[PDB]
């Protein structure tokens, strides 16, 4: 499962970008 755990890894900055969004992520 390297090819998967490779590849969901180069999608991980991605993940930290929007975990940030998260006190302001209650109204809507």
């Amino acid at each position: 499962k390297y090819e998967i755990t490779t590849i969901h890894n180069l999608a991980r900055k991605l993940t930290h970008r929007l975990a940030r969004r998260n006190a302001g992520a209650t109204l809507r």
